[PDB]
């Protein structure tokens, strides 16, 4: 398994826009459009992503191609990142796909303040950091992808995407 194939698990793919978890306008594999309530300013935000007029919907084809530039943002932005980069350098290849998957769904932001749990991760305690990522707002609005996440910072395997 890889990031790609993790990630599509955890997202699905829509060609319609949509309704977030959280209730904000998205399309594809997770794209978040716009925190906006109108459905016309999702639009005009999918027109400018896409660059032509789409009416609400797109393609498999602009669904991977938004895909492969969320995810190149995320691993990029976790490289700036001052708090994200010794995390991500001092982790293996799955948990580094663990990390990633954080960011594209919560932000560079957001998880730079999960503090605690990072420090966790760097130094290597892989059942005390998942106690304390599990104490979170995350855990608590999407309990079953934050398992699955979880799961493979514990583990160092792909067993919670075995089942999926």
């Amino acid at each position: 398994m890889n990031i790609f194939e993790m990630l599509r698990i955890d997202e699905g793919l829509r060609l319609k826009i949509y309704k977030d978890t959280e209730g904000y306008y998205t399309i594809g594999i997770g794209h978040l459009l716009t925190k906006s309530p109108s459905l016309n300013a999702a639009k005009s935000e999918l027109d400018k992503a896409i660059g032509r007029n789409c009416n609400g919907v797109i393609t498999k084809d602009e669904a991977e191609k938004l895909f492969n530039q969320d995810v190149d943002a995320a691993v990029r932005g976790i490289l700036r990142n001052a708090k994200l980069k010794p995390v991500y350098d001092s982790l293996d290849a799955v948990r580094r796909c663990a990390l990633i998957n954080m960011v594209f769904q919560m932000g560079e932001t957001g998880v730079a303040g999960f503090t605690n749990s990072l420090r966790m991760l760097q130094q290597k305690r892989w059942d005390e950091a998942a106690v304390n990522l599990a104490k979170s707002r995350w855990y608590n609005q999407t309990p079953n992808r934050a398992k699955r996440v979880i799961t493979t910072f514990r583990t160092d395997t792909w067993d919670a995407y075995k089942n999926l």
